[PDB]
């Protein structure tokens, strides 16, 4: 009721009232509706621009007011904002209107009780639509331009260069958008959020500077770690010059164990999906590393089980090589395809197969007569373990099919064998190929983004390993975006678009040539 | 094969399949083939003085050959090898089958489609 | 600025000036924009048919002028031209308009460096 609300404000209504009730701050999303508990935010979150304009023009309205959560007007819009299919981008338009009316960075830099800015809150809650607007934000009108996050320093025809603000989006700060959008576990759209203009280019620029060399260096150390471990285990007794290699495996295993011990500790994995999507290689590397340590511990004692742990380290160590498939788009997209295939199809297929494998294993071994005193190997299906082994070899096409077993019901025994073949060789084995093709089609259209999401996690981890010094590989230095002593670290992106053909009157430098 | 539309389009299909899928599949398979080859041959005891052919996984070359025949479904699967940890030895064999026969071999068909 | 450019030509502006600067002839596609270094080609490559018509009608305009690369107006359009998803086929329409105005095969048969 815009007309009714208009006269209430003139009558002396409190435009700064806070609705701190339980309904306005629900614990869940079904028993209440959170909008900022303020009349200014209520109209903003309900797509009522006319009331918002009336409220902002009022002299007694506190735009920078904070609610119980510490959220300002901008924070409430971020939480309220949803996908384009749900909301008609009214929050993004409302976010621009309110920010321009204030005309200051105080509202944008305000932190709630969780210490998160509205820019940081978008990454925390996974609001790609709001994050895209804020990260790439141009204010064409004059008298207020420092509020922009995207600046075009020069433009000549279709070729133009854009500068993206990185004051709060970089690894320099303690908590930033880039760090949140990669290590987040409460959202499932990180790969879509990494495709933004500043975020995608920032990861690429730092990848080719230090991350590429460190990733190759890490592979070489790990490749030599497994090569040396394999040689000493394979060529084991059943010296004084090769002792350095043996000590390398023990020392490097400790380095992996310590690094993976703290990496999992600080990651705080809670959900099962987070284990397989963010920490699967943090465990298998840790498991492989501690197996070598365990083998050394058992080696010096009288236990002979050290060899068993040593072999497991070899098999797992070479299996861990598939982590380094990332960095390459072809191999990286192949690796992420394996993970989806294993979880969606392989694990599902194995569960049913084992039931048929064990179900027919007991049945086939049941109708087997005892071998005569003359021949003690009358039937290959002597016991349950033997029956499963024969069926397992039958599935993989190994050995010979001898139906002349010592079965009291040979017709019944053969009937179950043929049924097992139809269920497994014809039905289960063949359907697995068809089912994966459905998953391959669904993943191939998004596996490229997933690989970059997995790779981006490696970039941040490598950057944290860097010491306090050596951080000279940052982006372009301070640029005079605004003459009022406004210098920001910006990333230069050049784009060509033969679409609009506008007149460039909102540039920073008249000369188009880079200098 | 070119000159004929049916055979020519078939030939160009092979080139894309080889580069996009076959070469990518072979690289991962060799890592699993060689990775399990050293592991399986590691826990193999020396054959007794009586029988010199106690285990078919005598060396690294023998271990890879047996696994290669296992992948292509040739020969017989004899798990009664001269392994000091038969349960561990069989555990790696089944893991290799799942990774190669069930996972790698089957996914290649889906990826090429 | 078609209106501003119109009075400049009448004032005595050089319609055959060559912008031989480094920016106008970049080594790559990110630090500069190549269009033919001439005002006639600049309007042609920027989808400005009105300025192109005004420039062509001028008696002092050299349609067959060659830049440092030896490219004529038609060569510059070919280099500037992109796919339909990127450019709204304005180069193809501009190519026809300029060629018909000249009405000769000298422009089409010219070879660059
Ligand atoms: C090879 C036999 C393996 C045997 C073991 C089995 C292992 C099997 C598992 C996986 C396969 C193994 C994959 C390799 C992993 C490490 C390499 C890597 O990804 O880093 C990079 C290092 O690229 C360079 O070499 C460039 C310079 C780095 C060297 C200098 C180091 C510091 C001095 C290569 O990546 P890229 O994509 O070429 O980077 C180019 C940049 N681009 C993406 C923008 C184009
Ligand atoms: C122009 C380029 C300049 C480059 C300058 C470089 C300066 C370097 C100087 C100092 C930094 C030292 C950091 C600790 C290194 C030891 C830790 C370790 O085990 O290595 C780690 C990496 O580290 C490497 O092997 C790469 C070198 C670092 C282990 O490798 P990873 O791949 O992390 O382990 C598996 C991945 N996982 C976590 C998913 C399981
Ligand atoms: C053979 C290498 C030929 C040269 C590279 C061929 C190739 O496409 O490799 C691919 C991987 O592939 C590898 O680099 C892994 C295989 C090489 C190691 C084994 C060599 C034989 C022993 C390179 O993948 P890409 O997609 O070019 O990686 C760049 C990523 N980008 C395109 C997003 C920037
Ligand atoms: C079972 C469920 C597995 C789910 C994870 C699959 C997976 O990551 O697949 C990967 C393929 O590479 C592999 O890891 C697949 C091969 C695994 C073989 C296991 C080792 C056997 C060796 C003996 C074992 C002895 C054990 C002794 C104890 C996919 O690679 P990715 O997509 O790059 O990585 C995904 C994970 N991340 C997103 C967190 C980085
Ligand atoms: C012989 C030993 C063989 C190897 C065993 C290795 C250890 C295995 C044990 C545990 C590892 C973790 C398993 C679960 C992983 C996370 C969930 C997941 O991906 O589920 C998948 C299904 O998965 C199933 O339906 C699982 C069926 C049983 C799995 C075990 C098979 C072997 C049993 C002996 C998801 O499938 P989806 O189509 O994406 O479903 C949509 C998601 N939704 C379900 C949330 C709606
Ligand atoms: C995924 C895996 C997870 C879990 C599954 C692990 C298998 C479960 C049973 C363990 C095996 C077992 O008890 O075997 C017994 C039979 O016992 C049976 O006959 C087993 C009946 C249960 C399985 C029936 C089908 C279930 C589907 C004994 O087997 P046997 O071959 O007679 O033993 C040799 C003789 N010996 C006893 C002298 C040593
Ligand atoms: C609910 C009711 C349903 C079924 C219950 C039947 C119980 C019968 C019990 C005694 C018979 C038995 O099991 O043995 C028989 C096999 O038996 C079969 O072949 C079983 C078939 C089961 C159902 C098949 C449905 C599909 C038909 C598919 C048709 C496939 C071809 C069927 C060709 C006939 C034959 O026995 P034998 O081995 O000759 O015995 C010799 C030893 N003795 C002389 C010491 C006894
Ligand atoms: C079939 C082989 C069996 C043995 C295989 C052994 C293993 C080797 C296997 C290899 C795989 C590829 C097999 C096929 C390639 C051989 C055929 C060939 O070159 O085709 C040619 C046949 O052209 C003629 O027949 C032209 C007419 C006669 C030519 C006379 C030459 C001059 C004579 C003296 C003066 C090309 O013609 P086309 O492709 O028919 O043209 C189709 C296009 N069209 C329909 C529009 C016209
Ligand atoms: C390995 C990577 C191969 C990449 C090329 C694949 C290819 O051309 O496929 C072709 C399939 O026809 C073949 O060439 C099939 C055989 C491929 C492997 C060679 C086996 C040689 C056997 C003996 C080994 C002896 C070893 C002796 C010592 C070395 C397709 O060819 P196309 O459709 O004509 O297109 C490609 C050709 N082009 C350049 C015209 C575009
Ligand atoms: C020793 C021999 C290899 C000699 C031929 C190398 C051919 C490389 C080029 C190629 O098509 O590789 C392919 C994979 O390729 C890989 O990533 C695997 C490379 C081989 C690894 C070793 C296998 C044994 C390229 O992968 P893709 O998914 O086709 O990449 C998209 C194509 N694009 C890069 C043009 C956008
Ligand atoms: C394709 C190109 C790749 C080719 C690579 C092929 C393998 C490389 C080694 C050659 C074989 C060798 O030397 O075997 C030796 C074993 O001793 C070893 O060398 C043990 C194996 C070392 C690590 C390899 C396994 C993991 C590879 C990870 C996979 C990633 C790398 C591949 C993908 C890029 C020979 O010893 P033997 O077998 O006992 O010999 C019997 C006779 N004699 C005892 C009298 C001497
Ligand atoms: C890691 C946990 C096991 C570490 C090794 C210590 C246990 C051990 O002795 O080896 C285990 C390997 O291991 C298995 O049989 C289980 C498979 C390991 C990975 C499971 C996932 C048990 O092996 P085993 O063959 O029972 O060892 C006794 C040998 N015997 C059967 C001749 C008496
Ligand atoms: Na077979």
């Amino acid at each position: 009721q815009g007309d009714i609300a208009a006269l209430l404000i003139a009558a002396g209504a409190d435009v700064n009232a806070h609705a701190k009730g339980a309904f306005f701050n629900p614990k869940y999303q079904h028993e209440g509706f959170y909008f900022g508990e303020t009349p200014l935010a209520l109209a903003a979150c309900t797509n009522q621009p006319e009331i918002v304009q009336l409220l902002m023009e009022h002299e007694q309205t506190d735009i920078t007011s904070r609610d119980s959560r510490g959220n300002n007007i901008l924070h409430a819009l971020v939480t309220v904002a949803e996908d384009f299919k749900t909301q008609n981008d009214f929050v993004k338009r409302m976010y621009d209107m309110i920010l321009l009316r204030s005309g200051n960075w105080e509202l944008e830099t305000t932190r709630n009780n969780d210490g998160l800015t509205p820019l940081q809150l978008a990454a925390k809650m996974g609001k790609a639509e709001i994050l895209k607007y804020i990260l790439s934000r141009e204010i064409k009108e004059k008298r207020l331009r420092s509020l922009s996050r995207k600046f075009t320093d020069w433009a000549y025809g279709p070729v133009s260069s854009s500068l993206y603000d990185l004051t709060n989006v970089d690894t320099t700060t303690d908590n930033s958008v880039l760090e949140i959008t990669v290590y987040n576990t409460n959202i499932d759209n990180r790969h879509e959020m990494l495709t933004l203009e500043p975020l995608h280019t920032l990861l690429h620029m730092k990848w080719k500077k230090f991350a590429k060399h460190m990733f190759f260096l890490s592979f070489c150390f790990y490749f030599f770690y497994n090569i040396t471990l394999t040689l000493v285990s394979y060529y084991r007794p059943r010296g004084w010059l090769q002792l350095l290699g043996r000590m390398f495996v023990l020392i490097w295993a400790m380095c992996i164990s310590v690094k993976e011990g703290i990496a999992i500790f600080l990651l705080r994995p809670s959900d099962l999906q987070s284990i397989l999507s963010d920490a699967w290689f943090h465990f298998v590397f840790f498991i492989q590393a501690v197996l070598v340590i365990l083998s050394v511990f058992l080696y010096l004692f009288a236990y002979k089980e050290y060899l068993a742990c040593l072999v497991l380290a070899m098999a797992l160590g070479w299996a861990n090589m598939l982590y380094y498939t990332r960095g390459f788009q072809s191999m990286g997209m192949y690796s992420v395809m394996i993970q989806k295939v294993i979880l969606h199809d392989v694990l599902k297929f194995l569960f049913v197969y084992i039931v048929f494998l064990l179900g027919f294993g007991v049945a086939l071994a049941s109708l087997i007569e005892k071998c005569p005193k003359d021949n003690k190997d009358c039937s290959s299906y002597g016991s349950f373990s033997d029956a499963v082994l024969e069926l397992f070899k039958l599935t993989i096409g190994l050995g010979d099919l001898n139906i002349q077993q010592n079965s009291k019901y040979p017709i019944l025994f053969l009937f179950l064998l043929i049924t097992y073949v139809i269920l497994t060789f014809v039905l289960l084995l063949n359907m697995l190929i068809a089912l994966m093709g459905e998953t391959v089609e669904n993943v191939s259209k998004e596996s490229e983004r997933i690989w970059r999401l997995q790779r981006a996690r490696t970039i941040l981890e490598f950057e944290k390993m860097l010491p306090e010094w050596l951080r000279s590989r940052f982006r372009m230095g301070e640029l005079c975006k605004v003459a009022e002593d406004d210098f920001r670290l910006c990333l230069r992106i050049n784009e060509v678009k033969w679409t609009e053909w506008k007149t460039h009157v909102s540039f920073l430098n008249e000369d188009p040539g880079p200098v």
